[PDB]
């Protein structure tokens, strides 16, 4: 049970440069140095910017013991915590970043395949916070992680003790009410990121304003390069009935069917330019950076 959370002395770990901040942290580049060993380990670390006390430390423990509990191929599992006047927190580090940069950074390169792979592996991760109960609250493409290109992992979960609004379903923004379902929305969302290669979802739109536009029946534009198969799955994600949206299980299956012929599916221009790396560069990429299971 707390045999998968590490308490940490400060002594045993460093930061050494800052590769971004949040809502509640900032996440640091870090160095892992066991006790009597010469070796040095890198790790992501997130300082928390409010400073908590002995008994606020009891509620983080105590979140930290289920976010250490996660063991899925992609979702990202809390590691250690050490807990100084802000509480630090240890995991795995992602060199390639997150995906919302990823796909801005390589959008000219990216086709059909990759993308279709990555809305089945983050619906695969949420389908598992589902399956644990968990409903995570900030799901975005910010939020979600580069392991390799042909892997992807979910993290950041563990902030309602802790708002993107343009990411909540419509019911959380009026009632505060997070259920499995309006993640559900937030996964739509997610995807319209992807599929528009990084573009800012409502961009001019207040967050003020956002539930009344949805109120009115306006939603996310279908993006270019998708087909009126994809846009429909994420008009689905955006109904205002959250029963009505699709369960991630589903979203599973219907993105494994669009993977297994990506460009009927996404058009984009160049597509037959760029494919999935050879099983060749696969294993090479996973004996390196990628050895567990799936
Ligand atoms: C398990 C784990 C690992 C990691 C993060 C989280 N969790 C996590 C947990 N909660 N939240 C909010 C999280 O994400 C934080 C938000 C940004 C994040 C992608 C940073 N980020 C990074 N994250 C992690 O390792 N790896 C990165 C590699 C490269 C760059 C870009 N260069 C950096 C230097 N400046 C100049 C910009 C250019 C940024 C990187």
């Amino acid at each position: 049970n707390q045999a998968l959370l590490r308490i940490l002395k400060e002594t045993e770990f460093k930061k050494i440069k800052v590769l971004g901040s949040g809502a509640f942290g900032t996440v640091y580049k870090g160095l892992w140095i066991p006790e009597g060993e010469k070796v040095k380990i890198p790790v992501a670390i997130k300082e928390l910017r409010e400073a908590t006390s002995p008994k606020a430390n009891k509620e983080i423990l105590d979140e930290a013991y289920v976010m250490a509990s996660v063991d899925n191929p992609h979702v990202c599992r809390l590691l250690g915590i050490c807990l100084t006047s802000t509480v630090q927190l240890i995991m795995q580090l992602m060199p390639f970043g997150c995906l919302l940069d990823y796909v801005r950074e390589h959008k000219d390169n990216i086709g059909s395949q990759y993308l279709l792979n990555w809305c089945v592996q983050i619906a695969k991760g949420m389908n598992y916070l589902e399956d644990r109960r968990l409903v995570h609250r900030d799901l975005a493409a910010r939020n979600v992680l580069v392991k390799t290109p042909q892997h992807v992992k979910i993290t950041d979960f563990g902030l309602a003790k802790l708002v993107p609004i343009k990411w909540m379903a419509l019911e959380s923004i009026l009632h505060r009410i997070y259920t499995h379902q309006s993640d559900v929305w937030s996964y739509g969302v997610t995807v319209w990121e992807l599929m528009t290669f990084g573009s800012k979802p409502y961009d001019g739109i207040p967050a003020s304003e956002i539930s009344s536009i949805l109120e009115k029946g306006e939603r996310l534009p279908q993006p270019p390069i998708c087909t009126i198969d994809v846009y429909m799955i994420m008009r689905k994600c955006w109904m205002i009935d959250a029963d009505s949206r699709p369960k991630f299980r589903e979203l599973i299956i219907e993105f494994s069917k669009m993977a297994r012929d990506p460009q009927r599916y996404l058009v984009i221009q160049g597509d037959e330019r760029m494919h999935l790396p050879s099983p060749t560069d696969s294993n090479f990429y996973r004996a390196l950076m990628d050895e567990e299971d799936m």
